[PDB]
């Protein structure tokens, strides 16, 4: 059966990017509900959001207008400058003795385990780090080659939230070593904001927006099923139509991994056991 491992990462900083630290918030709680055990979810946040000077609630974090505290409970491994290159691909690849700082949490996996990463916060060919060297195409592809040539793990899932997010994976992402890849945007597009200030309901004295649309789009829906009875796939499909005003949510990898159901990731809310998923 084998462990569940995530790595959630926001790759940004300043108070302007609430945004970001709230989606990853959000997505832990998502994990924590599921029976993901912290050991096995490593968080790059910066941490510059809860106790924010301009944070009218101190201590919290929001990822939607009226939504409950996301900043509750989450684990940081890595904050302020030791979200980095060095640190996050050593933190996939499982090499403890390359991290400089933060916790040491990294992904230490078995064959039969499955990963789950989220990244949130982008350019043709890049992703944004808080400061520069942002991350490049070729050396994220390349730390996926090297621990697929490890065989450390069954299958993985690989979610990005960024600007032309596509262009991370396009022709790049081997299709038969068991890591499936879904983009908020294809190569070519800028990815959508959501939650800005003016929308109804939205809490006083925030000049921030709380999410990003097709992180959103995807949280929600985790939040909403039984995710043994809606899979992958599933989620690609409703949430490429649902949001295709927007950007063309776009997949790479292996794309039969997408086929397991989201539980087989993250697990699932016993609370939602009898919500089954409906339609495909
Ligand atoms: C609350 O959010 C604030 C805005 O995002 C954030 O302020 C920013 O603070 C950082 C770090 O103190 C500043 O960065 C500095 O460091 C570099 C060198 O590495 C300098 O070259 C910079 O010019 C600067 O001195 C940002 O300048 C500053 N940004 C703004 C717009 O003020 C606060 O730090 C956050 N507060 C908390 C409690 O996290
Ligand atoms: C892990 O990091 C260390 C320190 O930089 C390095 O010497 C070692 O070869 C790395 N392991 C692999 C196999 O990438
Ligand atoms: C974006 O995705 C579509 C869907 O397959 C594809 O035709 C296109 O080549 C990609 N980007 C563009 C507009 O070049």
């Amino acid at each position: 059966i084998g462990t569940r491992w995530a790595v959630l990462i926001a790759g940004s900083k300043g108070y302007h990017n609430y945004r970001h630290q709230a989606d990853v918030c959000h997505m832990y709680q998502i994990l924590r509900k599921g029976g993901v055990k912290d050991e096995n979810i490593i968080v790059f946040m910066y941490d510059d959001i809860a106790y924010n000077e301009s944070n009218p609630f101190p201590g919290i974090i929001i990822n939607k207008p009226g939504g409950e505290n996301v900043y509750k409970g989450v684990p940081k491994d890595y904050t302020g400058e030791d979200i980095n290159n060095v640190n996050f691909l050593a933190a996939i690849l499982g090499n403890k003795s390359a991290i400089i700082g933060g916790s040491g949490k990294v992904l230490d996996t078995s064959p039969n385990d499955h990963i789950f990463i989220y990244y949130a916060x982008g350019a043709p060919g890049k992703i944004g780090m808080p400061s520069k060297p942002y991350l490049y195409a070729d050396d994220l592809v390349d730390t996926l080659k090297q621990k697929a040539a490890t065989g450390t793990y069954k299958s993985m899932v690989f979610y990005v939230e960024a600007c032309n997010a596509g262009s991370m994976f396009e022709g790049l992402l081997p299709e038969g070593t068991n890591i499936y890849a879904m983009a908020a945007s294809n190569s070519t597009e800028g990815s959508w904001i959501t939650y800005c200030p003016g929308t109804p309901d939205f809490p006083p004295e925030f000049d921030v927006c709380l999410g990003d649309l097709w992180s959103i789009t995807f949280l929600e829906d985790c939040d909403a099923h039984n995710l043994r009875t809606e899979t992958v796939h599933q989620q690609f499909e409703l949430v490429k139509k649902k949001i295709a005003y927007a950007s063309t949510v776009s997949q790479y990898g292996d794309i039969p991994i997408s086929k397991d159901s989201l539980s087989v990731y993250m697990g699932t809310d016993p609370a939602n056991d009898n919500r089954t998923f409906v339609d495909e």
